[PDB]
């Protein structure tokens, strides 16, 4: 379990509210304010989910072997409604749970501004919006299309050797879709208002 | 990786043909023939998939920690069409690819207690050469309840704690004959049985 996690008194799940003005809070706030400087941040929480982390780190080590090194990880955004936050904190992102034009997977945005749309980060009865900062194993990617249930093969002659993720645009991606459970770790939860 | 496996010389995947007369072949043949005595086995292959094994064993250790000294794993059957065998061997069981079962207890991957269920042509579709295909699968059934057709995840154990889930669902808790799982890496395809009429 990572150094920068704080002690969990022998528990396997906790949400840790970050201290404003310290290096970690500042780093996550800056990633958000790059595109959402007009929004008000109420708090940022570190998600310490030992089991999700374990499963994710196994998939990362596999993808690092499969892709023969390569930086396979990106930090992306995911807006969610308040009613889904408890499920995501405990279980992560589930493709079985908006437009799915690039495939039937879980969608992650490059820009917080995209995830900040009310269609994704639905304001709750108090006006509070929720967005995750997510470690995503995007790996080697290709353009997606409607109706994919997995990424396409890297070569149709070997139909089981797949891309890791798909995107809207390979040259200048703004969203990524992953189709498997172990490929996204929700690292921080931002609670904010318009 | 398990010490019983063949040396794969740094490779991540192999199918190993078992020999009749070995305990390993004979136990699977007996488990199959208990309910499929009218069919004949062509061959039994051990599936050695390092990455699927690693991810499955992590989920088993997690369920063993979470559950109270429960036997979380059952050895179950899953009938497949020939076209799906290469994908399952490499990538396991994807709920997003699953057919609607004739009796639905949820939108997940189905596994049978009895080989006779998986041996139905609806599940183990005979290929162009009359070969039928069935996996023998380690499944993390964990703590289970009777399923229902609307489910896309297992139900909560307690309605006032919606995130604390059953591990799987079944058709009948007192006499389970099928299990449904809703997550990746909850089922490891261990053997492939090729068989004919
Ligand atoms: O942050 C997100 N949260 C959620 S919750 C349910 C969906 C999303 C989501 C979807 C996103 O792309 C969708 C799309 C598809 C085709 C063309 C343009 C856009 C992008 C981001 C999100």
């Amino acid at each position: 379990l990572p150094e920068h996690w704080t002690d969990m008194n022998h528990q396997l799940f906790c949400m840790v509210q970050l201290e404003p003005g310290q290096s970690e809070y500042n780093t996550i706030k800056d990633k958000f304010t790059r595109t959402c400087s007009s929004y008000a941040i109420e708090k940022i929480e570190r998600i310490q989910n030992a089991f999700l982390w374990q499963s994710y780190q196994v998939k990362k080590r596999q993808m690092d072997i499969k892709n023969d090194h390569k930086n396979n990880e990106r930090l992306l955004f995911h807006g969610t409604d308040a009613d889904s936050v408890p499920y995501v904190n405990q279980h992560g992102f589930n493709r079985s749970c908006n437009a799915v034009s690039y495939g039937k997977g879980t969608y992650f945005a490059v820009d917080a501004s995209y995830s900040a749309k009310d269609t994704y980060s639905k304001p709750d009865s108090n006006g509070r919006k929720h967005m995750y900062v997510v470690r995503v194993l995007t790996g080697v990617f290709t353009k997606g299309r409607a109706g994919l249930v997995t990424p396409p093969p890297k070569n149709p002659h070997n139909p089981t050797d797949l891309f890791d993720s798909v995107t809207n645009n390979t040259r200048s991606p703004k969203l990524f879709v992953v189709f498997f459970d172990n490929q996204a770790y929700p690292e921080y939860l931002i609670t904010f208002t318009a």
